[PDB]
């Protein structure tokens, strides 16, 4: 799974949404849509319009984005481009972009990895953090990652009926390094390569997470593990040469070509799209548009 395996060591800062009031967050769009598609359901299936087309993605993107802006959070959604060679239905993606345009919520087309683009925007100081369920943006150098941003809330377990609560949680790159006893992001990347990433998802069986971490700490780097006895097992399992894997995380393809704005929603266009084409409740959509205008306004009047 990757860095997620060292969750006991990482331990984020558990917070609430109102603590992120005023923060711009670069949310990985593919990750967000996946959460919406897999968790917003009716009788065990995704929400659908009267023609049978999926709507869970539009539902989440509209109503949860409005909720975030009501807590003072300014989201920007960032979409995957072409993945690197080692690495969602396109209609869902175009639905998403159309919706955000109508809502006035900014988005960016990444040239390759969305999570890398999010991290770059955070490094440049154009957003405060990245927002995803994945830990990838840290490896791409994001100074801050907020997890659970698209799924904050409470539910009952179908089985136990207990109140499961999901809260937003913050991880700061600098603290993650300290928590793991590492010196640099470069070592974090080397560690992640041992554990397995999207570019090498098997990791290195035979090396558990604690062992991986100990190795990186003791020997310093993946490069320096060449002179050791464990190397052949590593070289066997790494699909490509290690430096090319490192380069993907340390020098990801990203773009400068964006300018972040939060515009007024287009009430009538939203109604045409969601209500008339996708069978959303008109009263609910219209009310969401009013809630959104007011929330944007409340952020404007303090700067
Ligand atoms: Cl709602
Ligand atoms: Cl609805």
């Amino acid at each position: 799974m990757g860095l997620a395996e060292l969750r006991e060591l990482i331990e984020p800062e558990e917070t609430d949404l109102r603590a992120l009031a005023g923060r711009e967050i670069a949310i990985d769009a593919f990750n967000a849509l996946y959460q919406f598609l897999t968790t917003i359901m009716k009788d065990g299936r995704p929400l659908m319009d009267s023609r049978g087309r999926i709507t869970s993605h539009l539902n989440g993107l509209l109503y949860r984005t409005v909720n975030l802006v009501e807590e003072g959070i300014k989201p920007v959604y960032v979409f995957d481009g072409e993945p690197p060679d080692l690495k969602l239905d396109e209609s869902l993606v175009e639905d998403a972009k159309r919706l955000l345009d109508l809502m006035g919520i900014p988005w960016v087309q990444a040239p390759s990895e969305g999570e890398a683009q999010c991290a770059y925007m955070a490094r440049c100081g154009d957003v405060w953090a990245t927002g995803s369920q994945d830990y990838d943006s840290l490896l791409f150098g994001s100074p801050r990652l907020v997890r659970n941003i698209t799924i904050v809330g409470k539910r009952k377990h179908p089985h136990t009926g207990e109140i499961i609560e999901v809260k937003p949680e913050i991880m700061r790159l600098e603290d993650v390094l300290d928590q793991l006893g590492l010196e640099s992001r470069e070592q974090l990347v080397d560690l992640a390569i041992l554990l397995g990433t999207d570019y090498n998802p098997d990791g290195v069986p035979g090396i558990g997470p604690k062992r991986a971490l100990q190795l990186i700490r003791k020997y310093g780097s993946l490069d320096e593990l060449k002179d050791t006895d464990i190397w052949p097992k590593i070289e066997r399992h790494l699909p490509v040469e290690p430096e090319k894997l490192r380069r993907l995380f340390l020098e990801p393809e990203v773009t400068d070509d964006y300018e972040l704005d939060w515009d007024e929603p287009d009430e009538e266009g939203l109604v045409e799209f969601l209500v008339e084409e996708r069978d959303f409740s008109e009263d609910r959509v219209r009310r969401a548009v009013e809630r959104l205008k007011e929330a944007l306004q409340e952020l404007r009047k303090g700067g």
